[PDB]
């Protein structure tokens, strides 16, 4: 249940009508927050999360859904984007798939982690290789402001 | 007739100039509605569609109005960027093309969509596969303003 | 008991230093949320909070505190930026005080509210009449994006 | 009806909680369009609008489906930014109000219309006054793109 | 004729149905170009007019023939400015006008011409006053890139 | 000549007294306009001629002259860009050269043409491949505006 | 002095040699660094010094020394802010002087302090009075990024 | 002379056309240096001059060398930016008119002069003295890159 | 110690607990000032750390800290940059690290140094080579305000 | 010399604490301006200079100074990039190093040049080769303002 909880149940998925190509998608998400901090501290991030589909696309209402469900989750056991890929691996098996956290500072300094994944065996994981080699080489400019 | 219904054969093709090279057009339309989503409310954005053509070049009023016939236009048999590509493939016969949708939000969240295509077992098919992998690499600051 | 209540209660004062002059102290505040909207849907905002103390100032880790109570809270007795306006005017009887909300959207539209005050027949009263002639009068380019 | 035509009854408004005061509401608007041109091409804006009420508050989700009651309506007679400003008046007897609309260029030139209103013989009058004197004082760049 | 030389004759008016109030309607003319200098070579700037109509609005295809019929166009005795500011109070008898040209570099420099009018003896007279005095407050930054 | 009509006869060169190296040149023009669309309106855009020489180089003020002369000229009986980039492959001979253009909005879509060219079998041809498979690969944002 | 500590012994001034004007200077500090904080962890500001001074001007060099100093202070028993206008008061008995810093955030807010001084019973005070009534009334857009 | 001095018999003016109104000429002035800094090390910065002419207006490409004059001047026993309205003052006897510099960091700050000037006893002065009071109010966020 | 000297001491590592993959993680840290300069005057940058650990995170207080550490302490003989790479790559001895500094003016002059490091012979040695060649291919625009 | 002529001959460098790595030092030079315009007239740019050092690094006072001496200085025989480039091969044999400018307008129209330099037979002449392939592809949208 996404109100007060976290709630990777409430993703749901539908046929993606275009197996037959490479379609990517990507969510541009501004309004993450939670309390996946060590402190209790909330935090607050844009998340990024790119994926091109198999079988299978993820429902846009269901993602922001699952994406609120983390807002007062401090049962922080496992790294946060890490359990946003995992749980939409497991959603959609897609061929690849990212998500892109840019925090709000907390110190002066802020964490911005990455992650991503394609399918083992195929030019999906060379696509995972070539876009973690080539990750933010051009990075935005940050002042604190 | 026309300014309401989804439109595919306003298009209009003009002969390419100059088949020896590989020219690059780029067309932003940053006025581009229709109703595609499920639920009804219509959606925005701005869609970048870049083609390499071979003999047959699209005529840009066409593909102006093309456009606007996708404003009271909503269904869901296919994807709209996808139906938008089509219509462009079956009316030119292009090296390559791609289209690039940046939505505006719904529930916090914009989608950015994005297919491509090149000629089967060509250089074009090549750049496609590529293109896809350098895809949105330096991502864009969206914070919903 | 706290981080899912609201808490007008945790904010804390301390004496101004320089109760002699006019000093004037901005907030920026972009780590905003709330439940305040009548369906339940969280909001999300950068709030502006702009003052003069009198004899008492805000302490800053306080503020941060009192406006994360608002996460889970959500009732609409009153509008929010007016009950954030008036527990802080309770807290230290201020010369002038102005709360100021840039809001992501909904439904393709963000709500911007705004709220001042100043001394009844002070000359801070007539500052809060001018800003809010004045208010933003040249405001900024909002795409969505 | 809000889907195909007009609606300005689509409108709803609800009490002011705070007629004590002068509260200032703006709506950024950027899903604009319509068919009020002579020409039958649609136009786009960003449309912004402000208001301070006195008895009465316009909901969003009205606002927003009667904003979306103009994009298929040719029917245009009295110019569009007023027809706006009109039926909210109509609808909320404001203080102040005002319209403001940035739109995308048609031959090389982009219309930014504007106008305002301020309760008759009230310092609200002088507002509108001065708004309209000072509008606009300080330009965004165009450079069309 | 405006088709190669400057051409008064093709602007055109119509009636101002929102005469009873003040309707502020800005041009932005990014594609301003003209053989103004007396160097014989062209030169280019944004034209940004704003008015306020008495009974008469400026008809906007007229304008933009109007403007491009400055193309080629050895200066007049007088400055291009001004002369666009005359014919268009000719043509309208507006109660408020001004003209900006933000022009691009020569020698390293760049040139900002402004003129304003505001009916003789009126409110708008004071406005253009004001305008005037307050032009330009808080001005772009120029690197000449 | 050179004032009302195409003149490629302006363009001019000098020595490259650098033929040892690749010496990369580039040149912003942001001041061009012609007659070249089928309808005789004009079009504007900045146009960007980066180029490797190898013997010779264009003498920049000719290169202004010759761009000069595409003001009234509309012989779209081949595209602008592609005469653009061949007058000067005719005049230069270069190892390398492209000519990417931004127009400003027409119907509320803009066109960005793109062509270049290496030298055939050397490593420029692998460049003019390289650079148009990357073509554009990180849009800029476009909304008219 | 000068190295570890509050130095404000190290300002400096020399003569205006426009007493009979108004010349306006303003200092843009971006390197500003402190342990004002009551915490003890340093704080970072860009800070802005406007003033127009009487006889007396401060030596460039040495405001920088003095902000140099603060880098190991932290005896806020006063404001840093007004320790800076004050000592500089003490210097120069300017006709006017604000100090206007922006701090990095800390907590996700970041708060921006302004005071200023007119020559009491001039027309200065006049200015310190309006250009605060006035303050920041065109904010800069936060987002901590 | 211009070549190699400060060279203030270089301006020429010329007759204004618009002796009946205001108008009002902006030089925005990127490429200004010069050795003016007490030290022997150079300077650069944005000039902005501004003015409304009563008689006589500047000639245009007489600034541009006036300007390169100042390249390796170093001191009278005033501010350069006084030197230069001084300068144009003689030139032209104006209505109003302002030197803003804005200089290049040296020890972490950058320095903005400004001075401005209207005809002693005329709504210039009053003009001036208003200019003076709003000066910069707005300022633009200074990083130092 | 960290308080007033460099303190590789403070830097903490914890086991990364998403080891069977590569997880990319940057700090983005515009609070950095040193006396690294030989000047004996302390400098400013923002630092981008960017790391795909092995088997180790860095603690992020205590990369706070250690970077706080530098705040005085006069030049070691080696460079900051690298000794920074260094005390991570010991502290953690991780797949792929990267510091770039981008420093403030001095002399009108900015630098930004960049170091990285692939375990040597694995494919992170190759990615540290790819990331060097392609470095800063597109630079920021630097106008020193 | 440095005051007032070319002057090579004022560059230093120092010893390469990290030869056994790959160091990159960026240069952001902004204050650039000199003669080297065949005219006489003086050109004014953002060089930026970058360079992997083998044993020798150059000292980044003499870098200024070497700059500034461009600041009367006219033409020899070849263009003043390739001159820079030259003359610090010379002084540090650097494994790579590469001059990029970017100038203002002259006549509608920007020059950005750029050259580079491997060490031949090496990585770094691949590198070289590399980073002219990629050059500038990801423009800046330049207007002249
Ligand atoms: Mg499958
Ligand atoms: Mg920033
Ligand atoms: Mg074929
Ligand atoms: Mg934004
Ligand atoms: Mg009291
Ligand atoms: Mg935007
Ligand atoms: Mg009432
Ligand atoms: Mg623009
Ligand atoms: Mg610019
Ligand atoms: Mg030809
Ligand atoms: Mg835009
Ligand atoms: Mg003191
Ligand atoms: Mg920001
Ligand atoms: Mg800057």
């Amino acid at each position: 249940n996404y109100l007060f909880e976290y709630a990777p149940d409430v993703l749901e998925s539908f046929p993606n009508k275009h197996v037959n190509r490479d379609y990517f998608v990507k969510f541009n998400c501004p309004e993450f927050t939670s309390l996946c901090p060590k402190t209790g501290q909330p935090d607050f991030a844009t998340i990024y999360i790119s994926y091109i589909p198999d079988e299978k696309m993820v429902e846009s209402k269901s993602l922001k859904l699952y994406l609120f469900s983390f807002r007062n989750h401090g049962d922080f056991h496992q790294d946060c984007m890490n359990i946003i890929m995992n749980d939409l691996i497991e959603l959609m098996d897609p061929r690849y798939i990212e998500v892109w956290g840019k925090f709000t500072p907390r110190g002066g300094i802020s964490i911005d982690p990455y992650t991503n994944y394609g399918k083992p065996g195929t030019k999906y994981e060379k696509m995972a290789e070539y876009r973690m080699m080539n990750h933010d080489l051009y990075p935005e400019t940050i002042d604190n402001r």
